[PDB]
């Protein structure tokens, strides 16, 4: 499978034709204020330099594989472990966030993928309610350089070739996300890639994260994908809510 | 294991000492109104008179086995099939509901136990979040005989001995539940019996169902339990919310 053409995702995984797919257009107007939604709690995200983490050009994104010990709670009794993070981005002044807000696409998006503590493996969790949870943040153009993002972006050069990887030092993974853990949208959706399994709890932060133009350019212009093609516009088209209600943690 | 006697439950099933157990004290004023909670959908619940259904004294409750085909939705793509229903009740002047509202215990409680359609078997769903869903309604005293409940309470005679069972005509299962399916409390919790597995989505109807004082009496005073002693007070004490916010479908 690939972005921008065949093989039609459904022929790959039938679940890519489910009613309740991701990503979606967030309309904060139509969101439901749900005061049950307490602030997110991350444990063990402040990693030391050793051991090193694998960073991979898998042809679809750049993926940072995360070690055991990153614990995430969406609430009391809603416990997850981080597996990996990856990025979706566009090209030169064409934005590439997967989620949009009142139809606005942001320059790029980060996903931190998590497995419910009730499952030993991802393949058991696919399609199961709340089996995976994604924490999602938009990246916008800002004046300053994001020093946290610079540690990953300075290594893209080394994995330019599709299917290539490198080892990088541990870092503050929670410094790749916004500081406001209390203001977010939450909804039930799917993977945005095949096999597109449903049952995924998406949390999407109100606050964005700022990268410099050089940084956004480095993300969009450095990696190569399937064929002699640049790895760009690595986002799926927005999917109708089909009667899902997005919750908001704030009025 | 037994109700009222011994042994401490955490000694049969350490899971009974989890942080996120059921049943709980509902405080409607501390509940969080979430507009995302849609009306419950129950299809296939109007059973014909044949086939007949197994009704069984299992020593802990009276339990009706439900056939395949009772489909239930808590929200879009969040579907369930009904397995069984059973009751909790008090005795001669003591109320015996499991859930309580602002401390008030009601005479009795009906639990309709469902399996998520994302799992083939109950044993796979146990401990998984949303794996099992219970529809719970308080039974209280009113002036009229309840036609729906009479179909069950009149057959208790024939199964008074622990372990005895009987076949009963098909009935309308939706007729044992309250009037307004848009009005409920919901929280994540546990089985209220061993093994006290967590991940159970509890939905408690705001509105109650009315049984004649004769009928409650038939329910509390007909059945024989473990030993040469009566099947009565078959409820678990209220359990702490431990940070869990009970949600409401209504302001
Ligand atoms: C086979 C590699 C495909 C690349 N996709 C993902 O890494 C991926 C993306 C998302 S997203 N964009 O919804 O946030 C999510 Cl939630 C998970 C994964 S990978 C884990 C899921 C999976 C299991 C088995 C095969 C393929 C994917
Ligand atoms: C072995 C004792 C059986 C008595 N309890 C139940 O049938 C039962 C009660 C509840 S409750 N009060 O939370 O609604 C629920 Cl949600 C399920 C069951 S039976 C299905 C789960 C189970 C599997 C294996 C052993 C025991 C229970
Ligand atoms: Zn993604
Ligand atoms: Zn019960």
């Amino acid at each position: 499978w690939r972005y921008g053409g065949d093989p039609p995702w459904p022929r790959v995984s039938p679940a890519c034709a489910g009613r309740f797919q991701s990503p979606v257009d967030i309309r904060p107007q139509l969101a439901a204020f749900s005061p049950a939604l307490r602030p997110l709690e991350l444990l063990g995200f402040q990693l030391p330099p050793l051991p090193e983490l694998r960073l991979r050009n898998n042809g679809h994104s750049v993926q940072l594989t995360l070690p055991p010990g990153l614990e995430m709670a969406l609430g009391p009794g809603r416990e997850y472990r981080a597996l990996q993070l990856h990025l979706h981005w566009g090209a030169a002044g064409r934005p590439g966030s997967e989620h949009t807000v009142e139809g606005h696409r942001f320059p790029a998006e980060i996903h931190v993928v998590h497995l419910s503590t009730a499952f030993a493996r991802v393949d058991e969790a696919l399609g199961r309610p709340g089996g995976l949870a994604v924490l999602a943040a938009f990246l916008e153009e800002g004046p300053e350089e994001n020093s946290a993002y610079e540690q990953l972006l300075s290594r893209l050069e080394e994995i330019a070739e599709e299917g290539s990887e490198t080892q990088v030092p541990g870092l503050d993974i929670s410094a790749l996300l916004p500081s406001d853990f209390s203001r977010y949208f939450q909804y039930e959706g799917s993977l945005t890639t095949p096999p597109c399994a449903q049952g995924v709890i998406w949390t999407v932060f109100n606050q964005t994260v700022m990268l410099s133009a050089k940084q956004l350019h480095t993300l969009s212009d450095t990696l190569w994908g399937p064929g002699d093609s640049r790895l760009q516009l690595n986002f799926r088209a927005t999917q109708p809510l089909n009667g899902r209600v997005i919750e908001a943690s704030f009025p």
